[PDB]
């Protein structure tokens, strides 16, 4: 599957592929205000991630830091990135069909559309302003809004026990993004999509 990646942001981004376990494509790239960025994802590839890092630095062999989303230092990340992190989230060739979401489980740090390129169903977006808004106390000092799970680690939001609600949190993300997960237990905003329909993913998709 293809997955186009465009920053329509005004910042530099650093763009990031990952199932957790292993790269999806090469795993990362810079992506300049309007850069596209086109990846390929293997079928079938189950829990997959593709987000945004902020203000990185990267050495001349790929190493370094990101404010937002930083993967163990990488440029070209093989694991998931540190929150705050807007996610885009898909499973492909399951059972037949793909499944797509965005989530703020996991914070947000940048905003995001993320549609298929091919027919048969419809994206999703998450493009308010959560940064200017965060509640004070999820605002993240090196950038970005966190969720509430990174911040005070219980197990009401970490929905440690599968047993969780909606919570004053929560419901902040979910009140600025509708179509996107706000906690674990969300009622799911998930899009069901052709088997092996292709991608766009746009950061700042209102900019």
């Amino acid at each position: 599957a293809t997955f186009e990646i465009v920053n329509r942001c005004s910042y530099t981004v650093w763009a990031a592929a990952s199932k957790g376990d292993a790269a999806l494509d090469a795993g990362g790239r810079q992506l300049n205000s309007g850069e596209s960025w086109t990846i390929n994802v293997e079928p079938g590839t189950n829990g997959g991630k593709i987000w945004a890092r902020t203000d990185c630095y990267f050495d001349d062999s790929g190493s370094g830091i990101c404010k937002t989303g930083d993967c163990g230092g990488l440029l070209r990340c093989k694991r998931f990135g540190r929150p705050p992190t807007t996610l885009a989230e898909f499973s492909l060739n399951q059972y037949g069909k793909d499944y797509i979401d965005i989530s703020n489980i996991a914070g947000f740090n940048v905003p995001m559309d993320f549609s298929p390129t091919t027919r048969g169903c419809r994206g999703v977006r998450c493009a308010a302003d959560i940064v200017g808004q965060c509640p004070a106390k999820l605002k993240a000092p090196g950038g970005g809004c966190n969720d509430a799970c990174t911040v005070f680690q219980t197990s009401e939001y970490c929905c440690t026990t599968g047993k969780c609600g909606p919570t004053e949190y929560s419901r902040f993300f979910k009140r600025l993004c509708p179509d996107a997960f706000s906690y674990v237990l969300d009622k799911p905003t998930t899009v069901t999509c052709p088997g092996s329909s292709n991608y766009r993913v746009t950061f700042c998709p209102t900019a």
